[PDB]
């Protein structure tokens, strides 16, 4: 739009740190990560980011930022996802391309690249573009995209009590038992569609 | 956007546009085709996909292709010898068709670069 590449910078930390804890990061926290000198500093980049109306800074009371312009047009597509970052981290986007979100029901948010044949047998083949409607309110016998300790998976759901089992679609593979005692696991969305190109 | 042209056999017996960037495959798709029937199951085109097709005649053995054997249009894998022209299933259920160009009609309609599966 007509950001510098500093401004970018802290523009992109706001938009990840509201995506992995719902919350903006306060003046401080922004100049610990980008190495600022103050947090002087970084109410400047702010500043500059609320003039250009990507933010609005609701002045007083601590973490007072809000994000304007959200409503955006096509599809993020999402590739690799690292370690400790939320999925829609701006690191992991690789583009946004323009598909009609309601062509999918629900309507689609994201696009995630699959890796690996553990869906085949439903016609989810590695490399497609998958069509992904935000959610964590899914019932068993769905495909969703789950994230168990970090890594991310494609599998159809099947609650066991204190355990899951994410079902693949491929018999050369097995189920993936998770503990929800001992391993952190969250749903990322449910799979509504796919792009093959 | 691409319009949805019509159906396409695929071991099965304009009506829409859509609105998606033409030029996300490669080459770049000139039209969608409705797929009917599992022929094609093994490489992931299912029955109900909408497959993305570019308009060509220029296409070789191996790739997947839209041909219309007597009028009737289906998708398949080619593989062409002189005169013996093989339409390939993706399916081990389905038997392979052989078309022999002095006997009958047989034109390409184009190359599948794509799938888009929205239920």
């Amino acid at each position: 739009k007509a950001l510098t590449a500093r401004q970018q910078e802290v523009f992109d930390l706001i938009r990840d740190h509201i995506s992995q804890t719902g919350m903006p990061p306060t003046r401080a926290e922004i100049a610990q990560r980008l190495g600022f000198r103050s947090p002087n500093a970084a109410e400047e980049h702010l500043k500059a980011l609320a003039r250009k109306g990507v933010i609005e800074i609701v002045s007083g009371a601590s973490r007072g930022i809000r994000l304007l312009q959200e409503e955006e047009e096509g599809l993020p597509l999402v590739g690799r996802v690292a370690a400790g970052e939320p999925l829609l981290a701006q690191q992991h986007i690789e583009g946004h391309y323009q598909v009609d979100p309601s062509l999918f029901k629900p309507n689609a948010d994201f696009l995630l690249r699959v890796s690996g044949m553990a869906m085949k047998d439903i016609g989810i083949m590695d490399g497609d573009l998958l069509a992904v409607h935000k959610t964590q309110d899914v019932r068993n016998g769905q495909v969703v995209v789950a994230r168990i300790d970090d890594e991310v998976t494609v599998k159809r759901l099947k609650k066991q009590g204190n355990k899951v089992e994410l079902l693949p679609e491929n018999s050369e593979f097995k189920p993936i038992v998770v503990d929800l005692r001992q391993q952190s696991f969250t749903i990322e969305g449910l799979a509504v569609g796919v792009i093959r190109n």
